[PDB]
RNA sequence: GAUCUGGUUGAUUCUGCCAGUAGUCAUAUGCUUGUUUCAAGGACUUAGCCAUGCAUGCCUCAGAAUCACUGCAUUGCAGGAA
């Protein structure tokens, strides 16, 4: 690795222990465009990466053709924290790097509860979903203890990154263009937080920004 | 186990069929085979045609005994065929 230096006010603060998780982030909604950030607060051999897809692209000129390879990454930790993000490149591990750094700059939390009786710890989502990318679009159902995931190969990654066991799915749309399938299934995982439900509703207390709190050391950094 | 994939373009997103995939006391047809338990089997086309043999008879203490029938006894007794 090749060192970091901050650009970002976030960036400071997670650069020394201040933000000390990604849920404070989150919480006040604060986007993260820095990559190191993820790599900072998130302990090591505990994120799974891998490809879902790397595929090539075209455009034509005179001629001939021209090439560009291009690649998704998804990535994220069994506590709920993914996220996914795909580029391209005109080489091959060119498109590699530049899906990871993506991916994990798209991190969102995912929310998890029970189909039945409240014993253990999550296993399933609390609710039914849905999400849509192009036509095809993609629906997750809650089930109940040890009826696993019931998916296409697709969808059953980024369920078993999220933390998300067991489940069932069902999809309409052309399911067989793969970059839409992804992104449907990832969009479909966000909306657990998107939704109120009577476990909620009690108007809590709010807290002041990272940045109001620390604001003697941002300070400091600019002279 | 409330699931999918390949094929229309120079490349992309859809609609829509074709092809793949798993069962079936559901039948046929090739290749192949060491032990054991269990079990369907001329219904599909022709409810078309049939050689030969068998497939429904019955007697007890208790309906009719002169077998010219059998045993024992010697003029009676017990079996008793068709």
């Amino acid at each position: 690795k090749e060192e970091w230096v901050p650009c970002t006010k976030l960036g400071r603060l997670v650069k020394e222990q201040k933000i000390t998780s990604l849920e404070e982030i989150f919480l006040f909604s604060m986007p993260i465009k820095e990559h190191q950030i993820v790599d900072q607060l998130i302990k090591e051999s505990d994120m799974r990466d891998e490809l879902m897809l790397i595929v090539p692209v075209q455009k034509a000129t005179s001629a001939g053709q021209r090439t560009r390879f291009k690649a998704f990454n998804i990535v994220g930790d069994g506590n709920g924290h993914i996220g996914v993000g795909a580029r391209v490149g005109k080489e091959v591990s060119l498109a590699i790097r530049a899906s990871m750094i993506a991916a994990k700059l798209n991190v969102v939390p995912i929310r998890r509860g029970y189909w039945g009786n409240k014993i253990g710890e999550p296993h399933t989502i609390p609710m039914k979903v849905t999400g849509k990318c192009g036509s095809v679009s993609v629906r997750l159902i809650p089930a109940p203890r040890g009826a696993g995931i019931v998916a296409a190969p697709v969808p059953k990654k980024i369920l078993e990154f999220a933390g998300v066991e067991d489940v069932y799915t069902s999809s309409c749309g052309n399911t067989r263009t793969r970059g839409n399938f992804i992104m449907a299934t990832f969009y479909a995982l966000r909306k657990t937080y998107g939704f109120l439900t009577p476990d909620l509703w009690a108007e809590t207390e709010v807290s002041r920004d990272p940045t109001d709190e620390h604001s003697d050391f941002l300070t400091m950094g600019s002279k």
